């Protein structure tokens, strides 16, 4: 079941991101294998989406994450979030790191960051985190 | 009201917060003025808070920002935060801001940044967006 | 937006449906284009899945629907369905079209049912029960 | 407790179900014995009522059973019925039984249904699955 | 639809409340009239039921009102009560009307004091709260 | 921690009630010290408030207490309070214990009553309440 959410997880971002570069999305799944809520990156509901927004260094400054995003929806429709795990196409940098431990979810389900990453440093700290704070990470 | 708000948020950080250099609150309020969420500046639940951890610069690869926890514990506790504001002791940064954006809140209340602030340019991406995304700013 | 909905949709229904002959799935989706609600065709939770219990007709008797799965995940977890859409790869049958009007969801996307379906006399009377009682059909 | 709620349930249907034959209702009780949600059968809500429309067989096209209502008006209002029993006049039907399995519900409380009853077979698939998927029967 | 409401929630208390003298409950329903939350008088759950502790005056000490019990539930189960009705088969207390009036509840459906109450005095308060708080009172 | 929410509940109090008297607030807080749900003492929302009405012992027709307001607001809010604890600045009087115990809190966090009070019959019977029923009483 992990493999095949973190399959239509690839395919949500594929469909819905308009990162030129990475597009990436999340599933938060309660113990009973459903879904309670879903992300994909993006520059904020409304925000005009430029070419130059959208361009590297910028749009850092303007992008929401894929897991932040799955996290911002529940806050705003009242989806309890607490104790699930998150399955993401990519893994969470320390800023998201930090929302899922704060969000009661318990398990990060992912794929092996391609050690080429530039985000190599902001997911050491999110290791560092979620292991003494006890959250499990899943590879698959 | 809104002023009360911001005091009550302001001795809320002086409570708790362990920062040593800046103690931040924020308190996300519904339209008959009831309490839907708080949050305060600090280290993820039970990640060990030594002093390095919290010294400058090292602690931003750690800290939760009040906003981004009082809209974690939101999802945490499936607590809708659709159209409230958020009562703040510090202008939000700029993915303070996106969150704030993504969960549906309408209005940021807060003091006017401190012009000697080091965090003048995030602020500056923060008003971006919610000029365009249409989140009202109101300052004490 | 709604037409990426409805393919995430049928990868959805491909990856997890069980039925050997007709793959289903259906998204619930509110006015902000969150996702409230997912639900795919299968045997109820914890029901043996034998051959003979997935041949039709006697899977029908066992096969529990996948609108009907999205709103009773949503009865199980305390996730209000009021106002939303729902996007499914099959139109809903004349019991889906009751516990959609029941539930609150004032609109249903799909694709026209194959006029070689064998369903069509259950959609008449879908049809005239979201006619009378003003449930928006569209068709991508 | 439970006797009481099913007399409270019997005079529910007698009350509001316009049905000329059978008239049922279902409450839907948490484990402190507080009630969750509440249905009965009847057409769908502003769907016009005729006699026509309420005569058998022509009224099973149209009407929404009373168990099935409790679970969409939970679903609806998003109130949580996992863990929850569900009290209800009538036996329920495979397809309700689905509902009750999928949404949570761990024990169906009723009477020993008529054995002159047409709904004889929908009931031995009900039980079928009541008992494999682990959902308790009581009979008062 | 109000009127067989007041029926049923006399009914309930006539099965559920301990009260020798005078039995109570109360319904608060949404606009698509589905029940939100149920309440009768009684002592509190697990307090010891003596004919001391039921016996007047002594039991105004212990004794929960139908009105506080069915939104002191919804608190308990965070089941949303704001904008419902509440049908009641007697009239609220002041203190009963202040809570009305606190939960979002917009109006009182119930029947007039019989003018031979030890309740008038109680009850002329809590009309002077709800004509200036703009709850609207419905007799039967 | 309990301490720290005990001083935020006195600031509350002295911030927004117009209680010429005695100011009073109180925090309900999850297992994980987050905030539920938050109230002060004060006549309901919109009521005219007079001098006149504000005197003792008029007030007492129709001051909501702040145990009643914070159990009121996650009734109106949908905030499911069952299981947390109560850090109230005042003793609860009879009538907010039987509420306490009815929406679920578990504990009372508060500080010993001035044996001057004129509450002080009201709290036995709170006390007795509390104690058969299994609330903890914790004074700090
Ligand atoms: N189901 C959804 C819908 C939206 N978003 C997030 C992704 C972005 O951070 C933001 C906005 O998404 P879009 O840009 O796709 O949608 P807009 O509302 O901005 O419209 P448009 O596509 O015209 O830009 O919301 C999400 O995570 N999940
Ligand atoms: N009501 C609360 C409780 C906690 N938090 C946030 C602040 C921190 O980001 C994190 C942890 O807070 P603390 O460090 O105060 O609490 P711990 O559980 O870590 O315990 P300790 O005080 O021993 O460090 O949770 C919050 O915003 N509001
Ligand atoms: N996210 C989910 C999970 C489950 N279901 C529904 C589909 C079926 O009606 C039922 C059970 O699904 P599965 O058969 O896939 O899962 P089981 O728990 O039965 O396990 P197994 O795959 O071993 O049969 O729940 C759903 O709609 N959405
Ligand atoms: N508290 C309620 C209210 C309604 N329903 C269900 C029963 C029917 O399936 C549908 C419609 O009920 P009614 O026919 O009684 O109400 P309508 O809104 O259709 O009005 P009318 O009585 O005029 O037909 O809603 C329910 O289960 N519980
Ligand atoms: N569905 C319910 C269940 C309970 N209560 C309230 C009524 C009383 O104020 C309190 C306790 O009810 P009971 O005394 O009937 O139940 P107990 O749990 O105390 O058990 P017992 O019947 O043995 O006294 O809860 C209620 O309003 N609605
Ligand atoms: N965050 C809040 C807001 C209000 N209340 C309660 C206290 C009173 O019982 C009632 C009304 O509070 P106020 O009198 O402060 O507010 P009003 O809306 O009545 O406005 P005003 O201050 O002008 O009287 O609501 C509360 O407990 N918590
Ligand atoms: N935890 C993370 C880290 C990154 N991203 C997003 C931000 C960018 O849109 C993209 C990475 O862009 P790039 O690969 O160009 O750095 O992935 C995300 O959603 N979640
Ligand atoms: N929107 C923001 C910005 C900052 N902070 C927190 C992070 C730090 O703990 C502190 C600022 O630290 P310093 O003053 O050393 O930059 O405020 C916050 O909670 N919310
Ligand atoms: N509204 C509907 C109608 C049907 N189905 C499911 C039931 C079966 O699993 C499949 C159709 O099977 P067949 O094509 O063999 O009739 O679709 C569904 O999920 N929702
Ligand atoms: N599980 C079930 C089965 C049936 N019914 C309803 C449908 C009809 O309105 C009535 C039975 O009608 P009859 O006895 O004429 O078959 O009961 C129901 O609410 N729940
Ligand atoms: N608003 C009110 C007022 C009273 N009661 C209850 C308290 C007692 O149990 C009963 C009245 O008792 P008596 O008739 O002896 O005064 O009604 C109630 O539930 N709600
Ligand atoms: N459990 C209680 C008891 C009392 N109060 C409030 C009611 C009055 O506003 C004040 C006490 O007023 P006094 O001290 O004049 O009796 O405290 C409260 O909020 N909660
Ligand atoms: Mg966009
Ligand atoms: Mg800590
Ligand atoms: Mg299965
Ligand atoms: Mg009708
Ligand atoms: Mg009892
Ligand atoms: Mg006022
Ligand atoms: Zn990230
Ligand atoms: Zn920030
Ligand atoms: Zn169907
Ligand atoms: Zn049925
Ligand atoms: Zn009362
Ligand atoms: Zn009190």
């Amino acid at each position: 079941k992990a493999e095949k959410f973190y399959s239509l997880a690839c395919y949500h971002a594929q469909l819905f991101s308009k990162d030129p570069n990475t597009k990436v999305a999340a599933l938060v799944i309660d113990n009973n294998n459903n879904i309670a809520s879903v992300g994909y990156n993006g520059l904020p509901r409304g925000f005009e989406e430029t070419s130059d927004r959208w361009e590297k260094p910028m749009k850092y400054n303007y992008v929401v994450h894929a897991q932040a995003n799955a996290i911002a929806t529940a806050a705003r429709n009242g989806v309890r979030l607490d104790g699930c795990s998150i399955i993401t196409t990519l893994f969470p940098c320390k800023e998201c790191s930090k929302l899922i431990i704060q969000s009661g979810i318990r398990k990060v389900i992912t794929s092996k960051p391609c050690k080429d990453s530039s985000w190599l440093e902001s997911f050491s700290f999110s290791n560092e985190m979620f292991d003494e704070c006890g959250i499990e990470v899943e590879y698959l």
